[PDB]
């Protein structure tokens, strides 16, 4: 079936650029920061070639990475180029635009170099702007430790960037950090703007706010992981699909085991989800492995896989030609399986 599932076109709405670094790139960016002294090697690198503690570790070094713009190009490259590999055939990327007033690095600057990045692939052809072919499209993260007023700056770039394929807006990073409060109104005129919203939502248990976040009526949802029967039905009729990171969820813990995970009662109850990555570099996995665990988990024939890998189209943020081309470059895989 591996075989089977890497070849099925597949759409990927949650995957991290800081999170999608392949090893070897991580191992060689690393070396070359150490042999500045800005670190010390040792310390990251048999990492670099599982725990908890260890994941965390890597995001620490990544951020420390990603600080010049011929590294987040890079990495835009590298991922598309993965993703398009396993046959992929739509991506939102998500990435946080980072400001460092001492590398002359804007957020701007660091989405331009992102933009770079979709135009220097080469082993792929790419669809961004309006041999594999894959459609990128990109989603602007802002961090739960961000103000207003900065959540402010990443949605106006947002709009200024919707003609090389910025199509929405992230809330992201340490879910106990931070208040809602605090983001709502960004987000409110992220939305009141036409973009698409989507929210990393109940990642811990937190009540009040993810009735806040549900009440806002994001265009999807980030793992649900700790909602409570209220919260699932406020789901269900507000029908917002959920991004179900199955990997990401049992290796944090925030889901005890595939076996009880919430994304089997969603799929019984006609509910729409999509399986994503979240982070295939740090988690190791990938997005046809987590198709993989999926299938496995729930016993689907080939047909079934097949019906949810497409249910996915209506949940991307992309424009209704790119839509049509999925639904015809699905339609035209079937015959395969
Ligand atoms: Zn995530």
């Amino acid at each position: 079936h591996m075989e089977w599932i890497q070849s099925l076109p597949k759409i990927e709405l949650h995957a991290h650029l800081n999170g999608s670094i392949r090893d070897s790139t991580l191992l060689e960016l690393a070396r070359v920061l150490g042999e500045k002294g800005v670190i010390v090697f040792a310390d990251v690198e048999h990492v670099i070639q599982r725990s908890l503690v260890e994941v965390f570790k890597l995001f620490d070094l990544i951020h420390k990475l990603t600080t010049d713009h011929k590294t987040v190009t890079r990495i835009t490259r590298e991922v598309v180029e993965d993703f398009a590999l396993e046959n992929v055939v739509y991506l939102e990327l998500r990435t946080t635009p980072k400001r460092s007033d001492s590398i002359g690095m804007s957020k701007r600057s660091y989405m331009e170099a992102v933009i770079q990045g979709l135009r220097s692939v080469s082993e792929v052809d790419i669809d961004f702007v309006t041999r594999k072919k894959i459609y990128v499209r990109l989603l602007l993260s802002i961090d739960r430790r961000e103000t207003t007023e900065s959540a402010m700056e990443t949605v106006k770039l947002a709009l200024e960037m919707r003609d090389v394929g910025v199509v929405g807006i992230d809330l992201s990073g340490n879910p106990l950090v931070g208040e809602w409060s605090t983001f709502l109104p960004a987000l409110q005129y992220a939305k009141d703007n036409d973009l698409h919203i989507t929210l990393h939502c109940g990642e811990v248990p937190n009540p009040k706010e993810i009735q806040a976040m549900l009440d806002f009526k994001p265009h999807r949802i980030g793992h649900a992981c700790f909602f409570k029967d209220e919260d699932w039905t406020k789901l269900k009729s507000f029908r917002i699909p959920v991004e179900i990171c199955l990997t990401s969820n049992i290796v944090t813990k925030s889901i005890s085991s595939i076996d009880i995970h919430h994304f089997a009662d969603l799929y019984n109850a006609k509910h729409p989800l999509i399986l994503c990555t979240d982070d295939f570099g740090v988690f190791s996995t990938s997005l046809s492995n987590e198709y993989a665990l999926a299938v496995r988990s729930l016993g689907l024939s080939k047909s079934e896989t097949f019906a949810l890998a497409r249910a996915a189209i209506d949940a991307t943020f992309a424009e209704d030609e790119v839509k049509q081309q999925l639904r015809f470059i699905f339609d035209s895989a079937s015959p395969e399986h």
